[PDB]
């Protein structure tokens, strides 16, 4: 549980946003691509994967999934690459309403950033600082600390 | 001290290597950017916030303490934006130690990536992850989460 996280590619403005979502706390991280490639997935797995003890991937889909430089990122950082398949039905609609959440902030931040990649982050941010009561970046230190002790 | 950075910033192979070090864990983010600008700064801030909860950054010069965007970062981010001059002397040498540390790291897995963006995400992953016996990623989320409870 407090080791998986799930990819998320969602888009706006002619752009991809990837998103990975530790799915016991909410907690999100996130960036701006021109395109999802292999190789653009595998970076941002590096990146999340020093961050954060990420034990499993749910990948967002079969291309990530056989892509072999993700396979070598996943290899690299000693993740477990796994499908993203939905087996609980609930799941395609909680990641559906979360893009819709995110580009909801998005737009609300909009005016005060010239970059997209920058209200994106402001995004970020406020999603994982939003008291829903603890915030995702509160539970997902809890659920991380009570596992290492 | 639980939401105190300090930023540091190196140099390897004509570019430049932003670091933000969480000083009671050791823990540390890094990118790579073409230089150190306000803008490419206070965009790492911004990144960084939304992803630990940061109080106090000690800026690692002049300049970026100076920045206008910095300094709205800062404020955007509800950072509180102080220098960095090492009142205690002892605080030259370890942030050097690390430096040089890490340009060590990044030189064992130099080969493996063929972009110097890689090889420090790489080298961000394995200080992190190391055991001097806890780790630094363990380290940063033991001392936020005793700092909720
Ligand atoms: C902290 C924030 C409130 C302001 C920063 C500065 N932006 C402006 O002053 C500005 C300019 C024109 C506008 N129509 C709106 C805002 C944002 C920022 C920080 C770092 C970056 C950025 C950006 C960005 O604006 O995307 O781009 C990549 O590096
Ligand atoms: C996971 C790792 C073991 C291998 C990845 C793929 N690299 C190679 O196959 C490779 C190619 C030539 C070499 N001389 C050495 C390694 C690294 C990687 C992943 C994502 C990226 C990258 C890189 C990168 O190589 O910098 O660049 C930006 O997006
Ligand atoms: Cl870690
Ligand atoms: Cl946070």
């Amino acid at each position: 549980s407090p080791g998986i996280w799930q990819l998320d590619c969602t888009h706006l403005e002619g752009k991809v946003i990837l998103v990975a979502v530790h799915v016991a706390s909410g907690y999100i991280e996130a960036e701006v691509i021109p395109a999802e490639t292999g190789q653009e997935t595998a970076y941002f797995l590096l990146k999340l994967a020093g961050r954060w003890p990420v034990k499993t991937v749910h990948t967002d889909n079969g291309s990530n999934f056989t892509s072999t430089t993700v396979k070598a990122a996943c290899w690299w950082a000693g993740i477990k690459q796994e499908d993203g398949i939905p087996y609980n039905p609930q799941s395609q609609g909680v990641i559906e309403s979360m893009n819709k959440e995110l580009k909801k902030i998005i737009g609300q931040v909009r005016d005060q950033a010239e970059h997209l990649k920058t209200a994106v982050q402001m995004a970020v941010f406020i999603h994982n600082h939003k008291r829903k009561g603890y915030s995702a970046g509160e539970r997902i230190v809890d659920i991380i600390a009570t596992d290492i002790q």
